[PDB]
RNA sequence: UAGGGGCGAAAGACCAAUCGAACAGUCUAGUUGCUGGUUCCCUCCGAAAUGUCUAUCAGGACAGCGCGCACGCAGAGAGAAGCAAGGUAGAGCAUGGGCCGGUAUCCUUAAGGAGACGGACGAACUGCGAAUGUGCUUUUCUUCUAUGCAAGCGUAGUGGGCGAGUUCUGGUAAGCAGGACUGGCGAAGAGGAAUGAACCUGGCACUGUGCUAAGGAACCCAAUGUCUGGACAGAGACCGAAAGA
RNA sequence: CAUCUGCUCUGAAAAUUGAUGGCGCUUACCAGACAUCCGAUGCACAGUUAGCAGGUAGGAGGGCGUGUGUCUACUGGCGAAGGUACCGAGUGAUCGGUGGUGGAGGUAGAUGCAGAGCAGAUCUUGGUGGUAGUAGCGAUAAUUUGUCUUCAGCGGCAAAGACUGAGGAGGAGAAGGGUUUCUUCUCAUAAGAAGAGUGAGCCGGGUCUAAGCGAGUGUGUAGAAGCAUGAGCGAAGGAGAAACAGGUUGAUAUUCCUGUGCCUGUGCUGUCGUACGGCAACGUGUAUUAGCUUGUCGACACGAACAUCUAGACAAAGCAGAAACACCUUUUCUGUUCAAGGGGAAAAAGACCACUGAGACGGAUCAUCUGGCGACGUGGUUUUAUAUCUGUGACCAGGCCUGAGCCUGGUUUGUUGAGGAUGGUCGUCCAUGAAAAGACAACUAUAUGGCAGCACAGUCCGUACCAACCGUAUCAGGACUCCAAGGUGAAGAGCCUCUAGUGGAUGUUUUACACAUGUAAGGGAAUUCGGCAAAAUGGAUGCGUAACUUCGGGAGAAGUAUUGGUUCAAUUGUGAACUCAUUGUGACAAGGGGAAUCUGACUGUUUAGUAAAAACAUAGCUUCAUGAAGAGAGAUGAAGUGAGUUCUGCCCGGUGCUCGGUCGUGACACGGAGGAAAUGCCAGAAAGCACGGGUUAACGGCGGGAGUAACUAUGACUCUCUUAAGGUAGCCAAACGCCUCGUCAUUUAAAUGGUGACGCGCAUGAAUGGAAUGACGAGAUUCCCACUGUCCCUACAUGUAGACUAGCGAACCCAUUUCCAGGGGAACGGGCCUGGACGGCCAGCGGGGAAAGAAGACCCUGUUGAGCUUGACUCUAGUGUGGCCAAGUUGUGACGAUUGAGGCGAGCGCCAUGAUCAUCACGACACACUUGUUUAAGGACAAAGGCCAGAUGGGGAGUUUGGCUGGGGCGGUACGACCACAGAAUCAGAACGUGGUCGACCGAAGGUACUCACAGCGAGACGAGAACACUCGUGUAGAGCAUAAGGACUAAAGAGUGCCUGAGUGUGAGCACUACUGCUUGCAUGAGGGGAAACCCGGGCCUAGCGAUCCUACGCAUACGAGACACUUGUGGCGUGGGUGUCAGAAAAGUUACCACAGGGAUAACUGGCUUGUGGCCGCCGAGCGUAGAAAGCGACGCGGCUUUUUGAUUCUUCGAUGUCGGCUCUUCCUAGCAUGGCCAUGCAGCCGUGGCGAAGUGUUGGAUUGUUCACCCACUAACAGGGAACGUGAGCUGGGUUUAGACCGUCGUGAGACAGGUUAGUUUUAUCCUACUGUCCAAACAGUUGAAGGGAGUGUGGAUUAGUACGAAAGGAAACCCACACGUGACCUCUGGUGCAGCGGGUGUGCGGAAGUGCAACUGCCAUGCUACGU
RNA sequence: UAAGGAGCGAAGGAGGGCUAGAUUAUUGAGCAGCGAGAGGUGAAAUUUGAUGACCUGCUUAGGAGUAACAGAGGCGAAAG
């Protein structure tokens, strides 16, 4: 047959594009800094706003972009790296912000730029600082919990813009210009409805699959479709999570 | 974004009147056990549609039947006369299979059974047995025979057949399917059955005079009349049963 | 009288008209005989001749002709070759001469070399016919008259008549074209030839940057591709310094000329400058370069309402000129102009500054709103148009003259108003709506800078025209944009007009059939698969509006009424009166409505060119994988179901996916033992596999049999088999039910239909999603109201073609000689045989030419393909897993490998610890390697490369998927062997002919020598019986012989008993159609067997139990071995084993309804032919039955025929094509007689019937369900018989069924896909030829006639009278003449319907100044003559 | 007014809403010790344990609750 939908759109021509873009988002490189926050913007791809900042490097004004976080506003005054107080919207030294607190934007490792939190109405949890390693166990939004060295860098609250997920979209064209900027097909043909020469699930004079719909990891590209590696599937409840710090 | 690749609100849709794999050019005069065609005259000879093996059944090869060149040469698609083998037609029912009825007598019953016998029968029953056909010896056995036979060598076509008379098997049968024997049409004209591949007479270089065949002889149409019996039905010359006055 | 033989007779029915061959024949027949004649390519005689003589496929011998070579002989201007008429020679292929034409070359003989002879190939190229002066040439607005040319153009010019109608058939640009543009001449004409024509600082290109492309360099490659970075490039419609009026040419113009300007720079001469004002909001002053830095401009979505301006359009008055006047009118028409640049208001809308000090309150918008972070008020500051003036006069209208110049006007007001411009507000979004070049301000330094005059400069390329573009063209198609008047009306709708632009194949009143349209008595879907097509409804205003619903909707529900002109009131609500001959959204424009069911939620999308859908999409719902990012879990990708509401039961056995451990297996490397060494051997061994768990909103799956309740039925209850679990809740003869047209109710007169119920449901059912509704479908289906030419049943009229005529002028197709009936024939003839008939012409028509299209698409065959699938065969990319490979450095412990000095148990193995090399974790440093944490962080790990080895692998690649066959498939095996039967008494001998057997078994069931029988039957012998052991007599096999069938065997070949391993070893010859195989037989040998010996034995009493080349295993002796020699491996020879059952021997799964190619009537799906089982119809016999009684009527059990209208059986004709079911329409034939006419019998009183005979003239209907033929009901009737003609009839129609490509459901399949199962959507071409048929002319002067031959026509029902009669116990109950009607036939318009071309009238919208006369769009009332039936 | 409503003074109650804290207990994980059974009942089986249960230490993570004092005691319109 031919090559399947799902190769074709992995290709260099389908990337997503930048020509609309405002920067690359991420934290700045000195010890210490006073900035200001310039402007609060929105970014064509993006759901959560971006806050432009200012500050100075040797007598030079440079300028940065941050994910914006909630309760800001244009013309406040932030303080950037070690000494900074705990105020919101500050950054600081991990090892420095009291336990049960939420904190966006965390480096993994220094001057990294910060990644993790960064989607709209996200934050971590501080679970456990240990006095002996140096390490900080913090508890991501997938439930994972992965341990940090104290001296990433962190953003102090919640990303701005939560709650987007409430109101349902009525209708074709709503959808239409969310999925405009992705990179999923949309509409989505699905595959039992397709001849079999474009798709594994094509073919036949009922509309059905034929053979299971889990396939293994290790199986050929241009046939790995269905639920990939599933450890099971169906409605039912599953089993106890296994934690450590 | 470009061909075993694209693009698809998915129809195998669309990609320059081309898409269940584009166009141009080359390899390439790709291959073909299959269809079509294959160019002058006269003379002489003249088939096969069967057997064995084949991923063989619309094809091959080997053998059998033609022709050419021919070393050589007592032979013959016919009879007699001695001699073998055969189990069909007819005839029979003695081992085996198998239908109906029995006198005297016998056994029991007071029923039935057996029976000295008669009638009816078999592709896989036989005690007897033809005609026609087959083989052996003898020219020391009639009759024919050189314008005849012919080892050997080289090489062709053929390997869908069909029909008549006599017979057979399967089938309700069939211008049906399948065998055997002797001549045909295929590859055969001419005269006759009004017409007809195969039926009757009878086998063809080219002319002329006579005679016959088969079939005809009022007229169409070359040749026709006679004698004796039957027969009356718009009958017969061409044409159907059991049953009948 | 009874039998038998001959001829006649009865049994004896088929579809166009018919066949002893015809006409005829009764003395042309049947049967028995007789005469002699006619008749072949045969026979006789005679010529010619080698004479011996037919011939396909095929084979051989001798000759004729063509182009050129070598030689010999000749020839031509006193006319060569060629070509054309005649004449001679040869059986023939061919050859020779004579007379005209032609104008320079040509042969005869013998040999040599070949591109060496044509009727055909849907042959190749070129040229020409018939058809044929024919088919056609005419969609759109329309044309007439005079006059000149032209020389014969509807060409030009005047006057009329029309049309596009400002979303034009008008005026311009772009893309595309390229001289098509202008002048002259000529026809050569959508034709040529010769000239001429496009002028810029201010218009556009050359500039900037978008999405993006990229030279070079780095890395890579055999060279390439690719990847990282990046000079340069990228918009004639995005950004982008500065121009406008009026004139002029045959053709250019914001480009030329005149006038008035502007931008960017340069130089001269004058003339001034080095600062101030306002509480402030800010002003006055035309101001230099340069630089940091901060900011602004360039610089931006959609939608709605409200202001203001400008084009435009109206109406009054003034003047100037036009139109109109039988009448009327100060009625009607055209004009009334002002650019860029300069100067400049009031106004409206917003910002802001000073004083002031406000509320349970003031201000303000069409709408939101607004104020102590300062309201109202009073005075100011600033930003954004426009009117008006100047632009020095141009331009227009009119008058007077004129081959030129003068003169006069261009004045005032009101209403409205963009489809253009601008301003400040408001709404929407999980969507927030480009860059850069180039500018400007503030701040800091620095200063000869501003203005006026005059002068100079600004290169290069494009510039004509389009109705001329792409479609083979002068093609009804396609193709990016701009400007836009008046009326009617909501409206750049339709209809009518102004500005500007427009047109030719000719004449004829012109039948039939058409194509676009009108109208119709009475009836109203009866029509048809189906209301398909048409009709009906229609705008605005008011009254009045149901079920259900997600509460939004349904909804314009439905149902009803009103509407013109005039004259008034009243001011947006509207009222009232008067008036008209059909009435008023008058023309144009303009919904039919209701009740239900199946299905998809909705708007949206799709097979360009047969499918618009129930298919796809969609919002919502659920599952899966991941912490990797230029992206970071409200994320990024992969699947399934399909909005909302309500539910989503049970199963992890199989298949897949996933998790955990090894107990086993499982590669190469790395080790070990041995040997002179190679080859082998042993260990070792990840991931996988196996094993144990999880998982169905993963693939999917979800039962049988018995009994049992006070009538019968049914079974809550019991028992039994069975499993991974045995279909829960719901729903149903449903788009899913075979039987099936299921049963019951309702709808109709009548229901293969619809709806409601019921349910053991062939084969319903839960995100392979189940069930109940709303709103919305060019979706499928049933019914009702309105409405109608769909129909009964057709008629009349209009336009355009068509017929005839002038001008112009083709094609398909073609072996052609073409009237029928029967016969035969390749089984349906135009041509052949025997009969019936025989002419040409013009216009129509569709019976035939199995008419033309196109090497049948269905079906089979080919050792021909291609797309797609997987549990087919053999490989492969990707993904995982192991060991090894760039000398990192140094610590600690550990297991492991190799050998000593210790200890235990009757020097052994086992237990202690001490030295020698690798080596697995763990630490801590920095040097390889990694990363924009880069003057940095990690770190010998990772990540990325390389060489070998295992695992997985329809993601891909190649290929295969036997044969015979009463077509193929499914089934069997007639595919290798053996016996019997038949195939007309040797042997042989076919069919999916008949009855069967084989793929082995046995140390004896083999070899030998000797002994004796057997199966039964008749007597005996205790228990002991039908049947126990033992005896005597008979006993030709009635038994046995392992295993089919046949043959064979008696002191044995059978049953016993003894001994043996001949079921030896070498090597020959033969038989069965004879290779393999099986058997028969010769000679030589054994320290061979059995037997006294003669004799016998190298398997089974005989006929069946089996297999090549190459490779490999084993036995046997004799060989070979590379320059030489020794050994370990190897190679030769003979013979046996390991195996091909498709058995004279390849290594192999499906599907195509998306399909291709070569062929086949060697072979299926129609018709025809042969047959007639089956279907249908008829005879013979007489057992019984009929109230008696064979036979009024019947007629068992048996027997003989006919028919082709049923279905089989067979494959002769057609696969380079004979259009396939039913209906509609129309004609003819058959009889086996339903009605109607004449008769005979009766169990015939009468009435009504029943059985038969001669007879085919005239009849045999309207409907409901269904695609039907068929069936079954309702209504009528004299009666509602049965059939044929290529299952009559598609260049006659229709297209409902079946049977291409889309899609749903059930069942089957792992799947692609299947299903004489159900459902819905699905292109019907061409006559102009010949012949037939229908009419028309000629053959046939004119007037009057004749009648050969051909055609043919009237059929039936009722009433009255006989008559309440005959006849019958009664009840009942018949038989001419006359009159009324229906159907059919032929005519006719006096009457009555219908039609409206000629004729008279009326109104609506808009044109010609009014009235009168009238155009266009079309509407409407009446109606001559004519034609017609619903009339006579 | 030994009818009602407004108000003053000192005091009492598990009456109600909110904010910030708490002693144990039941489960779950980590690590350490030990080396065979634990659980449950009238009596037992499903079940769990050498991948170390049970029991004893130390760490942690959550979400409920307020024992004994506590009564013929108190409060509220009732539910509480």
């Amino acid at each position: 047959g031919k090559v399947i939908r799902t190769l074709r759109l992995q290709k260099e021509h389908w990337k997503r594009k930048h020509h609309k873009s405002k920067g690359i988002v991420g934290f700045p490189t000195l010890k210490n800094c006073e900035a200001t926050v310039e402007k609060i913007v929105h970014e064509s791809g993006r759901p959560a706003p971006l806050a432009i900042i200012n500050y100075k490097k040797e007598e030079k004004n440079t300028k940065g972009l941050l994910v914006a976080i909630e309760g800001i506003y244009e013309g406040q005054k932030i303080q950037i790296g070690e000494n900074a107080s705990l105020e919101l919207g500050n950054v600081c030294p991990i090892k420095e912000i009291p336990e049960g607190s939420l904190v966006s934007m965390v480096e993994k490792k220094p001057k990294d730029g910060g990644k993790y939190v960064k989607s709209p109405g996200c934050y971590a949890t501080i679970v456990y600082h240990n006095k002996l390693t140096n390490q900080t166990t913090i508890k991501l939004p997938s439930g994972e919990r992965v341990r940090v060295t104290g001296e990433s860098r962190a953003l102090l609250g919640i990303i701005a813009g939560g709650g987007k997920d409430d109101k349902p979209l009525l209708k074709a064209v709503n959808a239409y210009y969310k999925y405009k900027t992705k990179g999923k097909p949309w509409p989505r043909v699905r595959g039992v409805a397709m001849n079999p020469v474009d798709h594994p699930h094509g073919g036949g004079n009922h509309q059905h699959v034929g053979h299971p719909t889990t396939v293994s990891r290790n199986a050929p590209v241009n046939g790995r479709v269905g639920l990939v590696a599933a450890r099971r599937t169906g409605r039912k409840k599953g089993s106890r999570k296994i934690t450590v710090n």
